[PDB]
């Protein structure tokens, strides 16, 4: 009946305690091993090592999308292990980079080692396969039972088992055994079109915290650093220092030629930059609302758009464009 | 009986919504009169202003710290109204400035402004209020019912009123109605010792969120812009790419001269740099692990650590005091 294919990354799901610490140590196969999967019972599992990693880097992600990009066509469903730190970069990356696709494409890791007492590890990747073999389409996170859009995932936590969340968007699906419970539609996740693979970025992106203290001097150093986007974890009140602050006047000097998106150090609700009057004040210097989007997408976006254009209202318009969900209309 | 101080400052609950946007317009003398607080009952409440403003630059630290210094002498307790985007930071550096302080230290802000419908003001003064009334000592956080220790608070939304959480610490208290229920026990906030004022501090620490991507020209651009420290929101693995990267190796040049701190993009749990390997590579260039703290609790101590010394190990030194349950021991 259905065709799986895992592909390993490397992780803490490919990990081992060792007298150095966890050390990356398992290729795709020893995993399923250790970790007892069924490779078969209306579905046959095939397997694959992409390329010691434990992060991943941009690099990776042309590499990962080309590999599930050629895979679409002879699997109905595609598993990605991944480690947990970078997973949530990776599943925004491919949501950009692989265009319409029409099989689910399900990345997992786990906060244990398999060899751990008490691994998550089996349970993650059995979830996965199990929405792996769903009649849908587009990029997943599996993880603590719970199914989430790829594009909306954050890891909000390092050691806690519940370690992913989709921010200010719905949970697709909760796996409990042999159900899927959907928490939005399952008729929302239809392929549409014919997949496209797209893989064109531009890595030097800086992402800054907004703190006290942060001024335009910064600004200048990105800049002789050679960086071409610049992401800011600002305030909810959505604005930047214009008074003891050369921050937001430095800001307005480069906005012509360099997008600065502004998203949240906060982790949930998103960004509304006209609620304040020091946000419209940040607007009409020409920063880029990240409204509700994750850290990870925002990202992973602007390295995307920078790639197809270096045109500052080009990139507001691509940042602003609901691709897959990743971002409110 | 009691004496109360509160300090206006300036934040979304001194603001009203204007044509513009909200804008910070009231002084805390309207601020109590259109929340309707009570000014006394056991108590009499004494009000001031400091100094349009949203947010705190690092200078208003030294203003409030003098100033809230100055009034231990002649107050039971001091609340300090505050936005609530740079609260967490206040709260954390005047539990390094004010040592000791007898008497309850208590900041509070809110979601809406006052005038606003549901506005969360009155609710977060009333409770702000009746926890300064108690015979403890410390810097606290007032906001939806709770109170939690200054240093441990951290803003984890944009629009919810419950923003502010106690981040891998437990709460102090939860206040309902005229009741105080103690999570931490009362006689472990009693006054030691006598009051200090240390007002030392370096602003130009630099917070960057490590991303895949992230090379160590960064690292370069920031000592030529003249920062003094950098902070790292990292990974739960705890360590930076050595491999298609140059960012570790360019950290290890600089870490005899300039803290380089590591904490979390995560919100909860902390950093554990000797659980992987890549975490104790990272930790033998001399990379400084935050542990449990916050990011503002890591942020404002380097910029008072910076304050005192230049010497990296005894900034690290520093780090690990665990002086007001900032940090586990």
């Amino acid at each position: 009946m259905k065709k799986l294919l895992i592909i390993g990354t490397g992780g803490t799901i490919a990990s081992a305690k060792t007298e150095q610490g966890y050390k990356s140590v398992l290729k795709i196969d020893e995993i399923l091993k250790l970790a007892k999967i069924k490779l078969e019972n209306g579905y046959k599992i095939d397997s694959t090592n992409i390329m010691g990693s434990q992060l991943i880097h941009p690099e990776d992600w042309e590499i990962i999308a080309k590999e599930v990009f050629k895979a679409l066509d002879d699997y109905d469903g595609i598993i990605i292990t991944h480690g947990t730190d970078t997973l949530a970069y990776t599943a925004s990356m491919l949501s950009f980079m692989i265009k319409n696709p029409n099989k689910p494409i399900v990345l997992t890791g786990s906060m244990l080692p398999i060899t751990e007492n008490g691994s998550d590890a089996p349970r993650n990747i059995r979830t996965a396969i199990k929405f792996a073999m769903e009649d849908v389409a587009g990029v997943f996170v599996a993880f603590m039972d719970k199914i989430m859009l790829g594009c909306r995932t954050s890891k909000v936590r390092t050691l806690g088992l519940n370690a992913f969340m989709s921010i200010n968007y719905p949970d697709v699906a909760y796996v409990k055994g042999e159900k899927i419970l959907y928490n939005i539609p399952k008729e929302k996740f239809q392929p549409n079109g014919s997949p496209e693979l797209d893989t064109k970025y531009e890595p030097r992106v800086v992402v800054l915290r907004v703190t006290p203290g942060l001024g335009g001097e910064i600004i200048d150093a990105v800049l002789d650093a050679g960086y071409k986007g610049i992401v800011l974890e600002g305030y909810g009140a959505g604005g930047l220092p214009y008074r003891k602050s050369n921050l937001l006047s430095k800001i307005k000097e480069i906005t012509p030629k360099i997008p600065v998106i502004m998203t949240t150090q906060a982790l949930y609700d998103g960004v509304d930059m006209r609620k304040y009057e020091v946000g419209r004040k940040a607007l009409e210097t020409g920063i880029i609302p990240a409204k509700d989007m994750t850290k990870e997408a925002t990202i992973t976006k602007l390295m995307w758009a920078l790639g197809h254009t270096k045109d500052v209202e080009k990139i507001r318009e691509i940042m602003h464009t609901n691709y897959v969900n990743e971002i409110k209309s």
